[PDB]
Order: C-alpha cells, then sequence, then structure tokens
C-alpha cells in the first residue's frame, strides 16, 4: 500500500551510466563474521566534561582469507570505534597523529565551532605532534562519523582506512522504545569500496578524476560479512563511506525498511520502504522485523546485485519490539520566501567547480548570521539527457538543514527530517532551510572526493553580530 | 500534593509488640553493595527456555570477621535474577543441593498450582531433582523465588534462600525507564537477622508471632553502599523479612517515584518521601540525583536505621525520559456482592483462617477460571492501639486489584495490581480476583510464622471445560 518499492533518486544520471564505471565483484572467499566497531573509552570524566583520545594509526587486517592488507585506522589497524556524544554535555578530545603524514579530524555531523574544532582543511596535526580540542555539544539524536579532512588528500586517507562511526545521543527527544544494545541488536552497516592488488590497497592505481571505484565491497571492513540475528528487531546504521559509489540498497526477499532516521536524525514518521539509495556520507537508520521468519533463513542484502551482508537467522533470546508512536519527532517546516543564498553546482571531472570557482583556503565565499533561518537555491547544472548527467551530494559543515522542495515539488519521502548531505539530479533545484548555530568558519561542497580534492569546496561565514571576528586564513593545500 | 506520610494505620505497626527488635546499625566497614548476577540459560529450543536452579550450602563474607554458613540459589547466599518473559515456555530443573527438603515458589508467576506453583505439594528431596515446564503471561512486573515446605518455609528463607525475578511483558514495557541492570537499576532485597558469632541460628530468635532480627541485610549486604553513576536509579524494593515490617525513609527526604507495585506498573506514577511495606510487597521506584553535587551521600534508612547508602559519583549519561502520564491502562469499573470471604483473626498461636488451620488434603474455596469475583479480606485484630497487628494477604497463581479498604479508595499506591495487600485490625480490603489458569492454589499471610502455624487455606481455581480429581496428600 503506502511501500515504496523503488529508488527515490533521477535514473538517468546514476553512477553506473559513467563510461569508466566499475561493476562490483562479489569476490571469492570464505563468510566472515561481521566486524562491530568497539566503543570508544573514556580517559575520565571530570565534570561536565568527558575526555577523549584518538589516535590515527598505521595496521594490518586480515580482511581476505590470504595475506593481510596494510591498513590505516583510528585506535586500530583499520576503520575506528564508536564514539558517543552526548547533548548538553562538554568534551575534550586528544588527537594523536601516528600516521606519516598530516591529518584532520572532520566531525561530519557535529555542530562545532568552525574551522578547526570542525577538523576540516584549516586544522591540521603533524606526523608524530597531537592536538587537543574541546567542545560542548548541542544538537538531536542522530548518527555520524569522523573521517579526514586534509587538502587536497582526503580522497587518498578514507581510501586509506580513516572512518569512525558517531552516535550522538539527546535525552529530550531519544526514543528508548529503538533496538540500543550495541553489537546484538543495533548495528552500524559502513559501505565502502576498495580494489585488492595483492590483498593491498593502491589509491594510486584505481584514481578517476570524477570519483575512485573499488570492485569488491566491504562493509566493516569485512568481505562476504555475516550478522546472526538473535532478536526480532534489527536496527542498522547505514552510511555510505565510499568515495563516489552511490549505495542501491536492496534484498532479493524484499523485506521492509522501516527508516526512523536521515542524516540529521529522526524523521517526522516511519517510512517503509523495499529499496533505498544513498549517495555519499549520508546515513539511514532502519528496523527489520525477523518475526515471521524460521531459524536458519538468510536475508540477503545487496548493493543492487551483489551481496554485501548476509543476515542469518538464530534462535532469538527476546523480544526487543515496542510499539512506536505515530510522530517521531516534532519539525516545524512552515517557511517561506525568496532564496538568499545560491549555490550553482557544475562540471564533470575536472571542471568541477561552485558558482564558477574552486577552492581556495584564504577566501569567504558567503556570510550568514547565525540563529536566523535564512533559504539556499543548491543547484546541478549537468545534462539531464540519460547518462549525461550524474549525481552531486551536497554537504555543509557545522549545520543541520531542511529540504524544503526539489524543482518545487516536495521532497523524497523520507527528507521530512533534518540532514547534512543532500543528493542534487541535474538540471534540479533543491531548496534548504539552513540555520547555523554555532559561528565560525564551516564548509560546503561535494561529497564525493576526488570532487573536493578537485576543488569543489567553498567556506561560509557564521557570522555572531556580537561577536565580530577577525580571521587570519592561510592556505595549506 | 507531595506524600510525605507511611500509608497504614499505625497503631498496629510492628514496634507496639511487647517483644519488639530494635534494629541496630552494625559497626563494621562499608561494604560495597552485592548486585545478584543474571541466571543464563542452559539452552534455547523454539519459544522454551531452559533454566537449571540448584539450592546449596555456602560461606558468605557478610562480616569482616569470620564467613556465615548460608543457603543460597546457585551461589552461598540469596540468589541470581531471574528473567521471563510474557509469551514464552520456559522449562526449569530444581536441583536440591540441602540437605532436607525444599520447594520453589515463584512468588508472583501465575502458573498451574500446586506444582509448577512451587507450593507446599511440589517438595524436592535431597539430592534428587525436579522438572517443570510452563508458559508465562501477565504483565511486566517485579516477583521473586523462595522455598515454601510445611512447615519450614520460615527456616529456609531465614537461612538464606530468596531471589530477585523479573518478569517482562514486551506489549506494556516502558522501555524509558533505567533498565541497565547493576548500573541504574538495582534490586533491594530488605531483610533482618541476627548473627551469633557471625552466625544465622533461627531457633535462638524464633517469636511464633514472627522472628526478627537486629541487624539490616540489603541483598545481604551489611552497610552497603552503592555508586550511583546516572541521574535517575530504579529500586526494586522487595521487604523478604519473615516478620518486620519495611517503613522506608531518607534523612534528606529524596522524592521517590513510584513507577509500580507487585503485579506491575500503577495507572500514574506517585511522588512520596517515605513507604511503607509489608512483608512480600514489592515497589518499583525512581529517584532523580540531578540537583545534587558529587560526592553527596543520600542514606536510606529502615525507620531510624540507615540500610543503603547512595553516594554520587560523576555521571557517565543523562538516562532521563520523559514518561506518559497514564503509564498503564488499568479497568477499576467492578461492583456487585463478594462471592468470597476470609476472616484472618488471632495472633501469636491464636493466628487462623476462618476458624481453621492450614490442611494440606482440604479445598476451602473454590472459583472458576475466567471470571471476576470480588473478595471481603478482613482482620479481627482488635484497633485499638499495641492490641493489633498488619497481616498482608498473599494469593498465589493471581494478581489481584484492591477496589475498596472499608469503603473507602485504597491508598495511593494501589490502583494498579497486587498479589499481597495489607489488612489493618478492623478493616475489610475488597479484593477483584481472577484466576487465569486452574489448579490448586495457596493464600496466607506471608508472616512467615503465621503460615507455618497454619495460617493458610487453598482454592480450586476450576476450569469447566476440565474437571478434576485430585490426590491430596499431607507432605507436612
Ligand atoms: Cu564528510
Ligand atoms: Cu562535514
Ligand atoms: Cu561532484
Ligand atoms: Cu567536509
Ligand atoms: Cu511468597
Ligand atoms: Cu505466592
Ligand atoms: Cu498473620
Ligand atoms: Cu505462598
Amino acid at each position: 500500500m503506502e511501500l515504496i518499492k523503488n529508488y527515490f533518486f533521477d535514473e538517468g544520471a546514476y553512477d553506473y551510466h559513467d563510461g569508466a564505471y566499475k561493476h562490483l565483484i562479489r569476490p571469492k572467499t570464505k563468510m566472515h563474521k561481521l566486524i562491530i566497531p568497539k566503543v570508544l573509552k573514556a580517559d575520565k570524566i571530570e565534570g561536565n566534561t568527558t575526555y577523549y583520545t584518538i589516535h590515527a594509526q598505521e595496521g594490518e587486517t586480515n580482511i581476505l582469507d590470504g595475506k593481510a592488507t596494510h591498513t590505516w585506522g583510528y585506535n586500530g589497524s583499520l576503520l575506528g570505534p564508536l564514539i558517543r556524544y552526548q547533548s548538553g554535555r562538554h568534551y575534550h578530545l586528544t588527537l594523536v597523529n601516528d600516521l606519516p603524514e598530516v591529518t584532520t579530524w572532520h566531525w561530519h555531523g557535529l555542530n562545532i565551532p568552525g574551522p578547526i574544532e570542525d577538523g576540516g582543511p584549516h586544522a591540521p596535526v603533524l606526523p608524530g605532534k597531537s592536538r587537543e580540542i574541546k567542545f560542548d555539544v548541542n544538537q538531536p539524536t542522530m548518527t555520524a562519523w569522523l573521517h579526514p579532512h586534509p587538502c587536497p588528500h582526503t580522497a587518498e586517507q578514507v581510501w586509506k582506512g580513516l572512518a569512525a562511526p558517531v552516535a550522538v545521543v539527546n535525552p529530550l527527544d531519544d526514543l528508548p522504545q529503538l533496538p540500543h544494545t550495541w553489537g546484538v541488536d543495533d548495528i552500524p552497516l559502513i559501505f565502502q569500496d576498495r580494489t585488492f592488488h595483492d590483498s593491498q590497497w593502491d589509491y594510486q592505481a584505481d584514481y578517476d578524476m570524477d570519483g575512485t571505484l573499488g570492485d569488491t565491497a566491504l562493509v566493516n571492513g569485512t568481505v562476504n560479512a555475516e550478522f546472526t540475528v538473535t532478536r526480532p528487531c534489527l536496527r542498522l546504521r547505514v552510511l555510505n563511506g565510499a568515495n563516489r559509489r552511490e549505495l542501491r540498497l536492496n534484498s532479493d526477499q524484499n523485506i521492509v525498511m522501516t527508516q526512523i532516521a536521515s542524516d540529521g536524525g529522526f524523521l517526522p514518521h516511519a517510512i517503509e520502504m523495499t529499496k533505498i539509495m544513498l549517495t555519499n556520507a549520508e546515513r539511514a537508520e532502519i528496523l527489520l522485523d525477523f518475526s515471521d521468519y524460521k531459524k536458519g533463513d538468510r536475508i540477503v542484502l545487496k548493493a543492487d546485485d551483489v551481496p554485501i551482508l548476509t543476515l542469518k537467522v538464530g534462535e532469538f533470546t527476546e523480544d526487543n519490539r515496542r510499539q512506536l508512536p505515530k510522530t517521531l519527532k516534532q519539525i516545524e517546516r512552515d517557511f517561506t520566501g525568496s532564496p538568499s543564498h545560491q549555490v550553482i553546482m557544475e562540471g564533470m571531472d575536472d571542471s568541477v567547480r561552485i558558482n564558477g570557482k574552486l577552492y581556495d583556503m584564504t577566501r569567504i565565499d558567503d556570510r550568514q548570521e547565525i540563529g536566523k533561518n535564512e533559504i539556499w537555491d543548491v543547484s546541478n547544472t549537468n545534462d539531464s539527457m540519460p547518462g549525461m548527467g550524474m549525481i552531486h551530494p551536497l554537504h555543509m559543515h557545522g549545520t543541520e538543514f531542511l529540504v524544503l522542495s526539489r524543482n518545487g515539488k516536495k521532497p523524497y519521502p523520507n527528507e521530512f527530517g533534518f540532514k547534512d548531505t543532500v543528493a542534487v539530479n541535474p538540471g534540479e533545484h533543491v531548496k534548504l532551510l539552513v540555520k547555523f548555530n554555532v559561528p565560525g568558519i564551516f564548509m560546503y561542497h561535494c561529497h564525493i572526493l576526488e570532487h573536493e580534492d578537485t576543488g569543489m569546496m567553498a567556506q561560509i561565514e557564521a557570522v555572531d553580530p556580537n561577536n565580530p571576528q577577525h580571521w587570519n586564513l592561510k592556505d595549506l593545500c
């Protein structure tokens, strides 16, 4: 009835129309057990402050069933742990670079001061050296993530294995009816694509200016992953951590995915679907129900046609199903009037640009006063004809916005919540309601990592009127 | 608005008795509060879950000297948290490793009587063991396990046998509550004993009107201290005394929000700074430590003696979640004559039900399962002060509603389901009772020395579509 059974974005511009597209290959290895990221432990709690330490470091990981792979990871050989943050708490972080080149810690999703706490290009930690930052957190319940933002080297470092999941909990809008037992009924899905060259990742080998694609899907750094379900309800926190690849998530048994959340948090109401497309950097939290299944059944989840995660059903321990409310979260959406900001995304490959300009680190491209609600007009000037086009996902640092309209029409069924990343189809005009809460220099860019690297970034000053600020910007790219 | 008084009639409180024993705050180090381990499942196959529980002997360091000789379930003393879920089948194995006969009464669980009931008819001999099956179909609530032989229940409870039982129903559970067992969700199993050379001797302390100890335990811990690491704390309080009433207070009159009673949640939450509990009663309360500083102690006391100290540490999370105004929907509209009468009478030796002592081979009442019948439990002890005692009526295999007390509305926290109810002298408490499973169930005074003496009786919960012949024997 009201069940989606399709993929929302315009198909004529999907990634697989590209001339140098790489199809995924289901690799020949044993079914590995799905790796769950460990929960990051606190060094200490002192007042409302919580002390964390995170090392960027090199290591070997047995991913295939042969040699190991040379990986980069946070507090480990590859990927990183679950980092919990709580709304209304102060956090002290220690960023230790144990890698042999400069990196940053961009907290994609966290609304914290820019451009240092933010973790964008401006804040660099040198090999050997480390960095300290403080910040308060004040935002809704949502799933975020951590990745490197060094310029122009992000893509390479993400490819090298740097990324981590970030859970943010707000006591005043959290839904404790949902599965929350991390590792058991509440799981991340960090989808990425890589190509192994003798059980080894070589970014230089696979590079494409329009975005680098791998031929082998990973999931939490696991290949041919299998997760055993021991409870009826499963909460998946899906994240497209690819450089370029779109994630068209489906199943052969068309199991209903009820989506409770997006990049910015819970949605007004739940949305039932059997498919879901995710562009880069976009998260979705979905519930699955295994009640009407028998023990031993496999529910294979596929990206397009290739299997990436298998959900095997065991004997259930308890029944973790709890009736939800109809409204998951209250959200004002009544906003009108002309756009005060315009972002024309244009080009492909070499040509990629924003408002005709490439990233310059010493330039402020826009300004907006914190607190106010201003409307944006993000557009894509790619050819609409099928295969002519391309889907760029706009990301904005230090904020969560609302999608107001797409070419005048209502946004897709699952976009009535807060987001920080949004797919723009060719020829489209997406209207966004943006509000900055903390001031500072923030980024906005295409989250296809090879585009950002090649200069699809721009900077905005979130202005506090009661604290005009002088900036000493340098370019380190 | 805020209740600040104990509910029951004071003229009949335990401390009017001629041979009352005052509690003594003992001189020992502040011990860390013991949290019962969660019982592991042997296996799961289908909707069935397999448990095994040993009754067994052991030594426990309770004081800071010698150890004490204790009895316990899967351990030296007390027992673990036993989780049950509504809408599941359970297979249990009861292994008696004690040197005398015991049972496994699941006080609170609505399961068939009188075998799976764990009542007197279900003895397990020393060395031998027993198997039982049963489905669970009841609301979210806290129950407990204790032995119920004839007439040795009191001695065996005193010896250390008891355990907390959590029962969860997915369709009426409130996941807003603290549920992280051991962290923000803990039991409070209040008991009183007297140590004779760091040793329990029931024969020494015995009083037919109920045995009293001079030393409060809490989860078998003396001078317990629990460190709070989260703003909201869920206490599951249980009076596991033989006789002693539990007048729970605090010197700093912290507000206790009472979410639940013996049969589970209340229609709405009730705020109070005090709460009285008679034997076998349970109450789940929330405390809020937001407006406190680190290092503060919130001492809970039974009467004038401290039993637990809640030290405030650095908080890890904020676990406070808005509750709804109605915690649970409950029909209370029920009228018409009582079809059942229980006259509780006597004290000490005289104690009796409807003029009769417990006889194990006799059916004292009958009631058809499914139907809602009204009961009239009364106390004919003198109303005049110091001349009366409060007997708590318990009924096996059912959860009832308190409809009225001497015609008046029941106390502020009695609008939910209970299985135990205090009856003041001269009182007439009207109860709405329904049996869901048939069999031979007990109803009795849960002052354990009264039950042993015989303040007990038996009812046949009759299934009309399965009349049964009973071969009842006295296993006393
Ligand atoms: Cu990002
Ligand atoms: Cu970002
Ligand atoms: Cu792009
Ligand atoms: Cu960025
Ligand atoms: Cu009992
Ligand atoms: Cu009972
Ligand atoms: Cu009595
Ligand atoms: Cu009983």
